[PDB]
């Protein structure tokens, strides 16, 4: 049901898409790493949201790895290109873990913006709910992208007016908790939003793919426009996220923060 299953891939195409993958694999889990050691340097009322980053790092790592080894076990040099073979691939995993990174990648927000209580669980339920709403229409969507591109279409409408609605509550949070925010991330939070707004929309682009280049280079240009939107909204944004936390921390007299900051 996929365009993937179309094809046979070149070894090039074949090779490059598994290299997108792994480095993929690679970068989450390094950054993993990273947000794991700095986490001793967020305040309490913070650290969530860089714990959080750490969940996000390691479901989209495993997402990926998921997805290179589908790849492998699903081809086979056959004749002189990949051909299919018993197994299959699917972007449609994707979208399954998208249930859980996008609450996460939430989250982790609306802690750094200092919500608390009833607006944080109030806040994040909406959220939760449009984003829900957004991927399930768009795992529909996605079921006729090689049977029925109408309908692909149509359900991607439906699905954009979640994305629309669920980026108004973001925007909307953001620029009024903004004020609230300390040691100067009141301005850097303000990229954020902005950093969101171009990753997250990557996603409908690749999704339309099967509609403007139903190929095998657009399955390359699709699993490619993934990766930049994987690591920008998931490891850049999560660099931003744990930067404001940090800041934040040390502006309200963490000391691990300020010596932290202290020592860069
Ligand atoms: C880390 C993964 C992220 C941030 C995924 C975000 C996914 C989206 C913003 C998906 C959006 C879609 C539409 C707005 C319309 C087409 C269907 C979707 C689900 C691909
Ligand atoms: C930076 C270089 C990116 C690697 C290009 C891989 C494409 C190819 O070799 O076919
Ligand atoms: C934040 C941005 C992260 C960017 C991640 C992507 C890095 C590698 C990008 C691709 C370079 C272009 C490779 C050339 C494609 C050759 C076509 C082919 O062989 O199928
Ligand atoms: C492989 C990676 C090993 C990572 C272990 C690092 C432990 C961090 C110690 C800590 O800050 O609590
Ligand atoms: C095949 C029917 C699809 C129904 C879509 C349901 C929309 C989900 C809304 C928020 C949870
Ligand atoms: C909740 C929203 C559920 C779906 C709204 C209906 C519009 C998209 C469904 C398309 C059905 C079809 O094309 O067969
Ligand atoms: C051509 C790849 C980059 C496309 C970025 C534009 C889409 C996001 C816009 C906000
Ligand atoms: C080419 C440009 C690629 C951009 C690479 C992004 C790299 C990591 C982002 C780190 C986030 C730090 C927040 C800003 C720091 C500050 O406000 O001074
Ligand atoms: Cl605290
Ligand atoms: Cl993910």
């Amino acid at each position: 049901k996929n365009i993937e299953s179309l094809f046979d891939y070149s070894a090039g195409q074949f090779e490059f898409i598994d290299h997108l993958l792994t480095m993929g694999v690679g970068v989450h889990f390094a950054a993993l790493i990273f947000f794991l050691v700095v986490s001793q340097f967020v305040a309490p009322k913070y650290r969530i949201a860089t714990a959080l980053s750490c969940i996000v790092m390691v479901s989209a790592g495993l997402i990926l790895n998921s997805q290179a080894v589908m790849w492998t076990d699903a081809y086979a040099y056959v004749d002189g290109s990949y051909q299919l073979q018993d197994l299959t691939f699917s972007n449609g995993y994707r979208y399954v873990n998208w249930m859980a990174t996008i609450p996460c990648l939430l989250l982790q927000l609306l802690i750094v913006l200092n919500l608390k209580g009833k607006e944080l669980f109030s806040t994040a339920t909406w959220l939760i709910l449009a984003a829900w709403g957004m991927i399930i229409t768009g795992y529909v969507g996605q079921l006729y992208e090689v049977d029925d591109i109408a309908q692909l279409m149509i359900w991607g409408a439906v699905s954009t007016a979640f994305f629309v609605v669920m980026n108004w509550i973001v925007g909307t949070k953001i620029f009024k908790n903004r004020a609230t925010m300390l040691g100067g991330t009141d301005s850097t939070i303000t990229k954020v939003f902005w950093l969101m707004m171009f990753a997250w929309t990557l996603y409908p682009i690749a999704y339309l793919v099967p509609a403007f280049m139903n190929n095998a280079d657009g399955v390359v240009l699709r699993q490619l426009l993934f990766t930049i939107a994987d690591i920008s909204s998931k490891v850049i944004y999560g660099l931003m996220i744990t930067y404001i936390a940090i800041q934040q921390s040390a502006a309200a007299g963490y000391v691990p923060a300020q010596q932290a900051l202290g020592r860069i």
